[PDB]
């Protein structure tokens, strides 16, 4: 039927003559995983290659495609694509190795492969958690230039389809679509590489549960010493010192989780604005029972309310709603 | 016996004419695992199928299946078959490959795998911890259509049997059965598929114990503070503030377990209730200071238990109470 | 001399006839680990296999066994042996495959396997951190029923012996033996299993070190707010409060490292009992400070130890005596 | 050349005969992990064979050594060898089998490979972190016994060799030496073990900054308690129980990090003498507050230091030296 | 076309023979992660190997490379290259073995492979988190030594070509070169090494922000006790015991992420300076307010801003800022 037994497949169709065209398709089947420490994703998907042999012609009547086993693909040429810029894949293989093999009578073969890829994606994180962060795959030849074989995409923009159960518990994945673009090696010359981009955006509503709201809720616990009266020395500083310490621990808190970048993300400048506010707490009280124990020798020697408690009470709250208008304007 | 050499296995039986029926069984032997983060689960099953062959036909006077090596396995035709939307899977092969193979006189074949499958399954965690999940299992063909292979349950309703020693330590298990659907592919025809579903349901006890209880002792050692002489501000300050901050820790504990949802759980709605009555408690002392050296100031100017703190010794609790009742008559 | 060439091993011996006899030894090499959230444990252990097959017969002058290379072994035919109910397991391979094959001149057989098994233990905690639990390794055959062969300890009792060294830091392994049972697949027929039981004891130790000495500290720190003046309001409150709080700290951390499991252990009932007495502290004391204020109200408006303390100083200690005697006759 | 073709080497040279002499020469490469909860250590080293086959041997005029590709090497007989008491190992691979083969012209045969063990170390840790360990891999064969196969040390002591790089980050590695003993299995006969033996001594410097500081400065800082006025209840009180506190967290933090033994490591005895020493500074201060609260009743009813505070601000300093003086006489 | 039946590839061209010359060119495509506690890194690279064979040789009018599939390398003669002093490596394999074939007329070979490798490197960290270090990867062939093959660099300085994509979070990457010396092995003989070398180098900015800023944020709020009036002694003594533990904290977070070096390092020497200074401040306060108790004694027998801490106030401060100045004066 194949007379596969009668040619030897060691060279590609069309060896020593005009490169041979191949035509890709590809559907997603899911986006398993991001990892933001390792700058890398997850994504399992259905690689399809499109090529013609006459040595694989056999006779028919019906003009049908033909499904073989399998186990026939390692008998006969392959092409040769691998995923550029990638950590670790491999194909699955329960029950079998998921590897389909039809073969036309006119030598017309369709090949398809279920793979999983971990790949690449760097990321900028100057807005996190504020960001939007684009990534991409790439598929390129290993063995043969562009001069013995010739990539493309089979139905261009139609090529790439998506599964409707793609989805991350907290990322949005919009704009999937390809391209395509050229390669140099140095010393082997030209290869033809496809792509496939996309779009992620994050929930803020996690972030704002685990950091905004502490931080704010830190900052408004340490105005409630400018309604204590200023006599009440050992209960005025714990309080004060303990808001420190709290929002301490919770900067480190937040940046445990990151990667170690050497920039400033937005969070931190929420934080670190928060942090300088609880801490000039401590500075006016302290001023305050100075003045006081001045006042007190002055008086004794020649022998209410603080002006400062008062104006604080007005001037912090605005300047921390001020800020969080600016910031919420700016980074919105 | 078999005359395995005097024919090309490359087709399967019926080639180029109808479709071949084949059958399955299936016996679930456990469930390894559950990964609400992964979101998938790890079986062990036995699958079971059934065809014909007349190319396998050899003489006998019994009428009885013959069993063989299981070597000859792959110098036969045997079905294409594979886990559909599944993240990793494997045969066992100590001390051989776990492959059972019988012929019987009229070309009657049974084919046995043992098989570990990890599959993904899609939860909806809106009613956590006191949610119902269920999963499914999906077999399916690769190579061939329906109109070359006709993929059924042997004995429907009767070909999924489970194991006595099925247990997950968290989760019930229940509602064992199979259905049946198709499938469609815009480049390769359509398929058959067959379906194993089950239904999973949490234990309570571990989260009331982790994530309830200290909760509500938390918010009950807040309420410790209405007791004590209102005069001891150095005693009842650092109470609040530290059952605060317990209630945030717990708030954080709690979440760190989860995947990052970007919507409420039923825990958080309890977390975050507790939280604001906790915080309640501590502006509640600050006013009844402020009142205090306001009232003292008067009098010296000029020159008992406070109707904040006997008011809130009974409607804390009762507000509480009347929460929990809500609460617990809405998610049972 | 074996005239392998000549013979089709894809039969056993008898194929068509009575049941084939085979023996098996096992010598245990270790006890690698155990996991109490994973609920299995690894073994190394040395599976040794006795059979005869006339077709390996040769002739000889001496009536000794000769011993092959081991690539044989895939030449000729080895019965199909698996272990049941586990989770992973492999054949060691350096610097080969760590198969031995003697055959004897008269076609008695010789098979030796060193293999590394996974394998599920259903473990009962009730009674944890004091609990002991037995565990099982089951061999049985895949491919072939009791029709087909005879599975059988060669030595009975005799037939499991035990490495010297096999240790675990945490557990005592005692009581090795082997018993004998069969089992029914409803689709394919009876087999024979050979079982391998062994029990486990836990050395209490440590856990005392963890949770039974911190948690009684912790309760006697309690204590000592019954010999501080009452007139310390600021020094008897935050002690309390800060008992409590590490008895709740404790109480997570032991929780965080078994098995979510839906019931009691003893562990727990300590902990809590603890916690209970913890928080009675603070609630005494409060009653402590609300009946001093009344008595200072009615003496002004009309114009030391109390009682209290001073039952409390002898109660408490005896009712924690009483119940950690009832519990560790209880549970031992 | 080789007439590989013409032999069948399923035999081992002198098959039926007396034993093949084969020898053996190590170079160890790297100690690359040390694990004391897994109790195990990863060792990366080169194994060469010696051994004569006169069906290797080929006409020359040299009598030089030769150097084949070593895909040879599975079509001739090779000494079979495993690792006795190991956990897992490989042979690397890449870019092809790290095998060498090197046949002499009357037949001596040079094989050698590169390997990674993985083996058992049974450790005391009744000195930690003082320990000197010795750990030991064992080389035997699996198929063969003394009867067919004698193995042995090529050169005796000068077998084992070590390159200079081996070095661990917390360990000194000293006294690499070699040893032979025999071994006996009850069913299969005897065999010869070879020994690769070596010392593990620790460097203090590490735990000293871990443990032993923050345990002495939390002893110091309960002695500051001493130095102030006892009329200052809430400052007296709250130091003695946070560093109480702080030292049952220093020793939890301590003993999370090793495997869960039965026994007392010395850093136990030194946590729990530190422990001891900070409960009586509070026991202390608690004695000393009651009586000063009896002398004031008893003056009020008739109507400078404590001699506590002055006895134990020289008791407690003296009684910690000593016992460090002690401590560290005995483990030095 | 090639006669490659005609021929037997388990012998070297040249066996017998002179040296065969082997040019090699690699291009780094990413280095992957760098592990601090286990030592090593791993990077990405194709290597490409250069050789001639006229057991290749074909005839041909356009003295052109023609490309083969790549299955036709293991039926010939391949040099045998390993990376020294791994830790684990392999081959990509998707979709089939990542492996280029290319044979000219005359007998010149091309071979390049796609290959991941780990690799250890020895690091000084004695001026964390301000080093620089330095890593190898090193090339020799396992087999043959310099008297049968001839390892060297295809284009000397241009053979080593790297991605513009290499990057790391943490550290800049620089000065890449090559270099070639000779290993001898006592039992095997002389090998020749290639080497590419390259320089790390850390961004300081992540670990000022985790470790510097907040030990000076602590030791700031230590000062702040000095401008309290030392009447409060329970507002005065919680501030400085606070200050102290939370400084210990930070030293010990600092240094779990490190692996256990017995040396010391400068975060070590910062850390270790200002816990001196948090802690003499706590001594400071305890001196003064003995000094108090001592004249409120004497002058009631007998019948302000203490001198300590106005020196205080000036003397911590400027302290500090020299031995900030020293420090980043030393280590930059
Ligand atoms: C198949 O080819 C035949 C001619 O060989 C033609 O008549 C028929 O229409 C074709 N069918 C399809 C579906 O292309
Ligand atoms: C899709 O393809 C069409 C036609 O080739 C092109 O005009 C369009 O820009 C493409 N879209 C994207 C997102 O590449
Ligand atoms: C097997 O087939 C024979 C006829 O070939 C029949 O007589 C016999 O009853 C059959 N046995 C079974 C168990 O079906
Ligand atoms: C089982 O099969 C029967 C008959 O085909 C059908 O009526 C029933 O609904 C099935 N049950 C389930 C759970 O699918
Ligand atoms: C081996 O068999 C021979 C007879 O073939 C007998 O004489 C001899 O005693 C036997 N030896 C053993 C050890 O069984
Ligand atoms: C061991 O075997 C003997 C005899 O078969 C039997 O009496 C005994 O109960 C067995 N012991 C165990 C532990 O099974
Ligand atoms: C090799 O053997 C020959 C004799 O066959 C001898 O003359 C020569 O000295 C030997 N060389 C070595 C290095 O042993
Ligand atoms: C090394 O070998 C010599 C001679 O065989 C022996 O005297 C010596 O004790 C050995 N050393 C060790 C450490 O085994
Ligand atoms: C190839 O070799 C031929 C001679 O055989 C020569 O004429 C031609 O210039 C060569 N081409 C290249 C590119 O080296
Ligand atoms: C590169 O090679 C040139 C010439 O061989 C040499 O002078 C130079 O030092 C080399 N550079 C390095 C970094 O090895
Ligand atoms: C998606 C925005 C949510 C904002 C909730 C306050
Ligand atoms: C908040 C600063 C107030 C200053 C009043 C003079
Ligand atoms: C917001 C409070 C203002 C008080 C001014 C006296
Ligand atoms: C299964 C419900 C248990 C409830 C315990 C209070
Ligand atoms: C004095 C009783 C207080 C109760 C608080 C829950
Ligand atoms: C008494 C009201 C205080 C408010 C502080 C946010
Ligand atoms: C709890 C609020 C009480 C208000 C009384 C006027
Ligand atoms: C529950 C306590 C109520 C007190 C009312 C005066
Ligand atoms: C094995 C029991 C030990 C008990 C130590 C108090
Ligand atoms: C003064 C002795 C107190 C004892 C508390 C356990
Ligand atoms: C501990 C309770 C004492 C009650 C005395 C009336
Ligand atoms: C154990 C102390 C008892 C005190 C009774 C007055
Ligand atoms: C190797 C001993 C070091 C001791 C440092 C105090
Ligand atoms: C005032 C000196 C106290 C010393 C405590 C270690
Ligand atoms: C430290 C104990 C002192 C006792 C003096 C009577
Ligand atoms: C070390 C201080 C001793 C004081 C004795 C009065
Ligand atoms: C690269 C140096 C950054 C310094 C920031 C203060
Ligand atoms: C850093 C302490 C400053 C205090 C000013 C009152
Ligand atoms: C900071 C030390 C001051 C000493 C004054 C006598
Ligand atoms: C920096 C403050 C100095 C005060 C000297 C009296
Ligand atoms: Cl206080």
């Amino acid at each position: 039927l194949l007379r596969i037994d009668d040619h030897d497949f060691s060279m590609r169709p069309g060896f020593g003559g005009p490169a041979i065209p191949v035509g890709v398709d590809v559907q997603v089947e899911s986006l398993d995983s991001i990892s933001e420490v390792d700058m890398d994703f997850t994504m399992t998907l259905y690689l399809r290659h499109y090529w013609k042999d006459e040595r694989l012609s056999f006779p028919s009547t019906n003009n049908l495609s033909m499904t073989f086993d399998g186990r026939l693909v390692k008998k006969i040429w392959v092409p040769d694509m691998f995923f550029v810029h990638s950590k670790r894949s491999f194909i699955h293989d329960t029950t079998t190795d998921n590897v389909m093999l039809r073969v036309q009578p006119d030598g017309k073969v369709l090949y398809s492969l279920r793979v999983t890829v971990t790949a690449m994606c760097n990321m900028d994180f100057s807005r996190f958690p504020l960001d939007t962060q684009t990534c991409s795959l790439e598929i390129e030849s290993y063995a043969y230039t562009e001069d013995d074989l010739m990539l493309y995409w089979k139905k261009g923009n139609d090529s790439l389809k998506t599964d409707e159960r793609i989805s991350l518990s907290q990322f949005l994945i919009q704009e999937f679509h390809t391209t395509t673009k050229l390669a140099f090696y140095s010393s082997t010359g030209w290869y033809n590489r496809l792509y496939i981009n996309f779009t992620l955006r994050r929930h803020i509503f996690f972030f704002l549960l685990q950091t905004y709201f502490p931080a704010t809720l830190m900052v408004m616990l340490s105005w409630v010493s400018f309604w204590i009266d200023r006599r009440a020395v050992p209960a005025r500083v714990p309080l004060g010192i303990t808001t420190v310490l709290t929002m301490s621990t919770i900067i480190t808190g937040v940046n445990a989780s990151m990667p170690r970048v050497s920039y400033i993300k937005a969070v931190d400048i929420y934080l670190w604005v928060s942090f300088v506010f609880v801490f000039l707490s401590v500075l006016e009280y302290a001023a305050v029972n100075y003045l006081t124990t001045v006042q007190e020798r002055k008086e004794q020697k020649l022998r209410d309310t603080h002006a400062i408690d008062k104006y604080s009470r007005i001037i912090f709250p605005a300047a921390y709603i001020l800020f969080n208008l600016i910031y919420w304007s700016i980074f919105s």
